[PDB]
């Protein structure tokens, strides 16, 4: 639930739903986001870039399979019927994992200094930006 395939498939998958092409895993962005996490973990804030990034933060038994899961509990916020997000709040997750922009991926996780788990998953080019579409 944490292993590249792990992130991967949860990420694949969305975007199969609404037909945008896959990812890779680029393993250095992998380091650098459970890098980023590890340091950043020391706080534990949701606090990585902001556009071209998906951040996580649960209690125990966060893996990143959940994390991905988490931000893909937005599914019927999107609607790919309208292709656009429903009138309805918080689509600002799966918006990410499903830019069709970005090809490259790699994810990580870090134990937060409150017990908890802190996940990144970083993207690029940028991703849920204003300029071009999601889906």
């Amino acid at each position: 639930q944490n292993s590249p395939q792990d992130y991967l498939a949860v990420h694949n998958d969305a975007r199969a739903q609404v037909g945008v092409g896959p990812m890779s895993w680029d393993a250095n962005l992998a380091s650098r986001a459970q890098n980023y996490a590890n340091s950043r973990a020391g706080d534990c804030n949701l606090i990585h870039s902001g556009a071209g990034e998906n951040l996580a933060k649960g209690g125990g038994d966060f893996t990143g399979r959940a994390a991905v899961q988490l931000w893909v509990s937005e599914r019927p916020s999107y609607n790919y019927a309208t292709n656009q997000c429903v009138g309805g709040k918080k689509c600002r997750h799966y918006t990410q994992v499903v830019w069709r922009n970005s090809v490259r991926l790699g994810c990580g996780r870090a134990r937060c200094n409150n017990g908890w788990w802190f996940i990144s998953c970083n993207y690029d080019p940028v991703g849920n930006w204003i300029g071009q579409r999601p889906y």
